[PDB]
């Protein structure tokens, strides 16, 4: 592990919680109860390593489920007094009104934090991020606030919910090799790391192993 | 393992050509020269398997950053499109910003598209001066133009409409194969790859063969 070659932004697809529980013969709720505690541990480790941002896929727009929407309220107690600045991205208006308030509370109470920035993607999809940006651009163009000529990569970077700097590394647990409608635009040149390890079993040595693998890779960005 | 039930659409990042050449103590041009013959070979195999679409990444919007000599060689070599695919039985389309390519390449592309448009087998989409950012931006511009001319409302902007404004269309790739060992999509079909299964192989593109293709397809199937 070389401290100089640390990625600044890690994206995380936190897959395998359901399978973890079912394979163990536990109630599926037991898998979900590991989600935020494990994410908090990963934030703690990452922050020590000098990682600046984590964007973590918690619930896609395509994803029982009454349980999940209630559990997602315990963001507050994990993070509110934690030193982590927390942002939530996704379709917030589709959520039960009380989860909406819990999310806002978590965001408001941590917005002053100067440590690691945790971005939780909850009812999020890449398609929907791109579409909301497109709509924002169209409304602006309709109101004479920009021209088609102004529609470029940087404009789009500013209208998307997940902002620059983009992820350097994406880690997906659970064994499947796909992005599953996570950060599509933002992943254009991200290094991908896939592991069979299920999210509840993913520890500090697994995280370190992913980062070491990242550091060995040559990033060329269309050049060299 | 292999069930005779196949992906409709494979996306292909044709990578590792320069390293292939330099491993053999050759000029990079020699690596590039295998690009289209290899692509044509992959189309033949895939067609026998019953694959309907291949989208192959030939030149990105970022590849302009390379040495002027290499970019010049590539832009010249790409004119061999017509000789390579005219009589191949493949229906060929190009996606990407055609208007910024040399005029001779543009007319060569148009001719290759025109001459193969009646082919009823495999559809080969070649991404040339293409990027995912580019695709999404041109789609967005088109939607903005239509909204400003009263041809649609902001409430009509949904996944289904966007699917139809993008250059790479439905069905989206079932499987992405990238040669050369690097584990990234490098600004290829970003929107279109949202649920695609990724297969990354260390095998360099000029060495890619029928066994490497069947291995990828097994992974897709095991899913
Ligand atoms: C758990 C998570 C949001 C990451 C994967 O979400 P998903 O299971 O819906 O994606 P897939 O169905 O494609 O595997
Ligand atoms: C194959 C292609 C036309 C573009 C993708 O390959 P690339 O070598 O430009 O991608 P990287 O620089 O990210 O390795
Ligand atoms: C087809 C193309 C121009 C890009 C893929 O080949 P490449 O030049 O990137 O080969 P290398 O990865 O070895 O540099
Ligand atoms: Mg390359």
């Amino acid at each position: 592990l070389d401290e100089a070659l640390m990625p600044k932004h890690i994206a995380l697809i936190m897959d395998g919680n359901r399978r973890w529980a079912k394979d163990k013969g536990l109630d599926v709720s037991e898998g979900y109860k590991h989600l935020f505690p494990k994410l908090k541990e990963i934030c703690d480790i990452s922050s020590k390593l000098g990682i600046q941002v984590i964007t973590a896929f918690a619930f896609s727009t395509e994803n029982e489920v009454d349980f999940l929407m209630q559990m997602f309220e315990e963001l507050y107690d994990e993070f509110s007094r934690s030193g982590v600045r927390v942002s939530i991205i996704g379709c917030k208006t589709d959520l039960p009104m009380t989860l909406q308030k819990c999310i806002a509370l978590t965001e408001e109470t941590t917005k002053g934090n100067k440590g690691l920035h945790l971005v939780i993607a909850l009812n999020y999809g890449g398609y929907y991020d791109i579409l909301q940006a497109t709509k924002s651009i169209v409304n602006k163009a309709m109101n004479g606030l920009l021209d088609v000529e102004d529609i470029n990569k940087n404009l789009f970077d500013q209208e998307l919910e997940s902002k620059c700097p983009n992820p350097d590394l994406l880690i997906r647990t659970g064994g499947d090799q796909r992005v599953s409608n996570f950060l599509l635009w933002q992943l254009a040149y991200t290094e991908f790391y896939f592991t069979k390890t299920l999210f509840p079993d993913f520890g500090e040595e697994d995280l370190k192993e992913a980062i070491i693998n990242f550091q060995q890779r040559h990033r060329r960005f269309g050049g060299h």
